């Protein structure tokens, strides 16, 4: 459940958040195919219930009221020619599956569903599916509450409902395989794995047994035998009684720890440094590279009060997001996901987002498409950071390294840092509040290289930065700490 799946040499995976299937169709055939994307995480496919308190916020899609493919990103036959668009160029598809609990359970009874279907959450009654009262977990939460009022107690964690959420009991086989059945829906129509939300509250057991009822993925675009890749998202900062590694054996899990720790170093933020970074992965604390899925920031956390809180890096804070994400993209450890995600009025009071609840751009709840410029950005308040010319050549860069050891670690004793992955690739940052001028060993072939992340190579040339290795594989990087860009990247590819 641990390999992504993706096509031979794509080495990443990009959360285009709410974005409707046609328009992720068109994306996969003129963008991420071309640029070897590995594949993209689309939000719940699943019909949810609709909130009108506050207006359509991002957060309704994570209340269930049925299986239907048929939400505000498109129906069914739309989802399957996305699926179908996307795996024909070479781009994998993987799924927001919303299956630890349905809708809000204060919410009304009534059709106020994305697909028109009836629910009745005050009785437990979801039709669709079907669900009654006795697949929730009403009964086996002990808390007065019914709610999660101790993280310190694994049992309310996994069986009470989180924020108000009618916990579905998954510890029965007509549960299991509800949900199962919606997955291998997913898995034949071409689907190659699935983030597996809210798997904390969900036991590793039950979740396994879900995972044992799973089809091989479609043959049409794998080879025979391929099962689904599976990354659960459980947010483990550490120092608490539930842990990731709990998860271990189900699939990979997402390595929270990842971008709290280096948005706080980016940040220099508590005394950390860059130079701290040259034992990045398991010496920091995380788990096997071969078990996490890592990221600079989510669609939770890009708001300001997730895991990581205030430290994590996202575009609002542009400059220092792409050398984050820049590292990230170059290290050898996990398995990477970018973010890609929308604009919205940030009114911060008393430290936090009262408008993080604010959803895609939208024509009165109708989800706007996605417009490409002539400058390959993207209109209609999609931020498309996966098209910023920094992230996008670090997605090329990973692939090209794909393989190569984590090689010729340099540091200023500070925050200029600088490695290689063997001898395809080499990067280095300025972190500092002073010029970064050294000569360094890149474990490069000697040549001329396009910078990729001030430019690219176009034909014989380079658009922006050239950097000249000398035979013996040295380089020298002046890097101004007033660049827009501190950070140089050159690989095999870039090479004149
Ligand atoms: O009516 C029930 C509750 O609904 C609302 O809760 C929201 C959360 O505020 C929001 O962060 C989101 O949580 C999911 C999160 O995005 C996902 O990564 C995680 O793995 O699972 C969470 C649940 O699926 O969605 C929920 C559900 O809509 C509302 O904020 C709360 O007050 C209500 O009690
Ligand atoms: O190894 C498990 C721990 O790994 C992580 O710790 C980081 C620190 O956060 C970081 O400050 C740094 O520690 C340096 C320390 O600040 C300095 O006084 C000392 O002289 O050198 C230390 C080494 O560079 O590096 C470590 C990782 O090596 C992680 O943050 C922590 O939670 C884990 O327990
Ligand atoms: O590849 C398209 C353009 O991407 C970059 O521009 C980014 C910029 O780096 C980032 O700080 C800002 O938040 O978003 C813009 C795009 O909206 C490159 O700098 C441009 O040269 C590219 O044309
Ligand atoms: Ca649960
Ligand atoms: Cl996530």
């Amino acid at each position: 459940q641990y390999a992504p799946q993706t096509q031979s040499g794509r080495t990443s995976i990009v959360h285009l958040f709410e974005w409707r299937w046609v328009d992720i169709a068109l994306e996969c055939e003129r963008y991420l195919g071309p640029k070897g994307f590995g594949g993209v995480q689309v939000s719940p496919p699943n019909e949810n219930i609709v909130v009108t308190n506050p207006s359509r916020p991002w957060w309704e899609r994570y209340q269930p009221v049925s299986y239907k493919l048929c939400t505000r990103s498109g129906n069914e036959n739309e989802f399957r020619d996305m699926v179908t668009r996307c795996n024909n160029v070479g781009v994998r598809i993987y799924v927001d599956a919303v299956i630890n609990h349905m809708c809000g359970s204060g919410a009304a009874a009534g059709t106020g569903t994305t697909c028109g279907s009836y629910c009745n959450p005050g009785n437990r009654e979801f039709p669709a599916v079907p669900y009654s009262a006795w697949d929730f977990n009403d009964g086996k939460c002990k808390t007065a509450s019914g709610g999660i009022e101790s993280y310190n107690d694994p049992y309310q964690v996994r069986d009470c409902q989180l924020v108000g959420l009618l916990d579905l009991a998954l510890e029965k086989d007509y549960v299991r395989s509800m949900i199962a059945d919606y997955l291998n829906k997913l898995i034949d129509i071409g689907v190659a794995g699935f983030r597996i939300d809210a798997s904390k509250h969900m036991w590793p057991g039950d979740i396994k047994a879900v995972l044992d009822k799973l089809h091989n993925l479609n043959t049409n675009w794998f080879p025979a035998g391929s099962r689904p890749f599976i990354f659960q998202e459980v947010i483990d900062l550490g120092g608490e009684a539930i842990k990731s590694s709990e998860y271990f054996g189900n699939g990979r899990v997402t390595e929270f720890k990842y971008g709290a720790k280096l948005g706080t170093v980016v940040r220099k933020w508590s005394g950390e440094k860059m130079s701290y970074l040259k034992n990045w992965g398991e010496g920091w604390g995380f788990m096997p590279s071969d078990r996490a899925l890592v990221f600079v920031d989510n669609h939770d956390n890009q708001r300001g009060h997730g895991a990581g809180g205030s430290s994590i890096l996202t575009f609002w804070d542009a400059r220092l997001y792409k050398i984050a994400v820049g590292f990230m993209l170059a290290h050898p450890y996990g398995f990477t996901r970018v973010m890609s995600s929308y604009r919205w009025a940030r009114n911060f009071v008393n430290g936090e987002d009262v408008n993080d609840w604010i959803g895609p751009p939208n024509n009165n709840g109708v989800i706007k498409e996605v417009t490409i410029n002539a400058d390959t950005t993207c209109g209609n308040d999609w931020v498309c950071e996966h098209r910023w010319r920094e992230i996008r050549n670090m997605v090329w860069f990973r692939n090209v390294v794909d393989g190569q050891p984590f090689a010729n670690w340099w540091d200023n004793g500070s925050n200029q840092v600088a490695f290689g992955r063997g001898n395809r690739g080499f990067i280095v940052f300025n972190n500092d509040d002073w010029q970064l001028s050294s000569t360094l060993q890149t474990g490069l072939p000697g040549g001329t290289y396009c910078d990729v992340i001030s430019g690219d190579k176009v034909g014989n040339s380079c658009t922006g930065i050239k950097v000249y290795v000398s035979s013996d594989g040295t380089a020298q990087f002046s890097i101004s700490n007033s660049a827009e860009d501190p950070f140089i990247a050159i690989h095999a590819e870039s090479k004149l």
